[PDB]
């Protein structure tokens, strides 16, 4: 069994910026939901081979997790917010598309969301 590659953290192809929008998305989104006691299983990329899902990788073909996302803010990977509210995004709606209602990661998932959706709520205006 094999994982994929992470998805990617650094690429000089890619544009960035440096805005007080990602600032907010580094200082408080991440570090809140990062600091969570339900952090853990999405602070790194899902290892479907220690955890013994093979088919992880065929449904969920977008993957995305917390230690990617801290990687990307801290390396100044995104232009803008949206890219990286959708990552948040992406990594929830992985975890509600493989999983069923009532999984103990469903429950963690709805609670780091909750967060997040309480933070995003006050993105400042952009500077
Ligand atoms: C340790 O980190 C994780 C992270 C995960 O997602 C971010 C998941 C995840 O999305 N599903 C599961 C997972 C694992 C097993 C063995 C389960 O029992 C029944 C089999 O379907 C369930 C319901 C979920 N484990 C994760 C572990
Ligand atoms: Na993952």
């Amino acid at each position: 069994s094999m994982n994929p590659p992470p998805p990617e953290t650094s690429n000089p192809n890619k544009p960035k910026r440096q805005t007080n929008q990602l600032q907010y998305l580094l200082r408080v989104v991440l570090k809140t939901l990062w600091k969570h006691q339900f952090a853990w299983p999405f602070q790194q990329p899902v290892d479907a081979v220690k955890l013994n899902l093979p088919d992880y990788y065929k449904i969920i073909k977008t993957p995305m997790d917390m230690g990617t996302i801290k990687k990307r803010l801290e390396n100044n990977y995104y232009w803008n917010a949206q890219e990286c509210i959708q990552d948040f995004n992406t990594m929830f709606t992985n975890c509600y598309i493989y999983n069923k209602p009532g999984d103990d990661i469903v429950l963690m998932a709805e609670a780091l969301e909750k967060l997040f959706l309480q933070k995003i709520n006050e993105l400042p205006t952009e500077e």
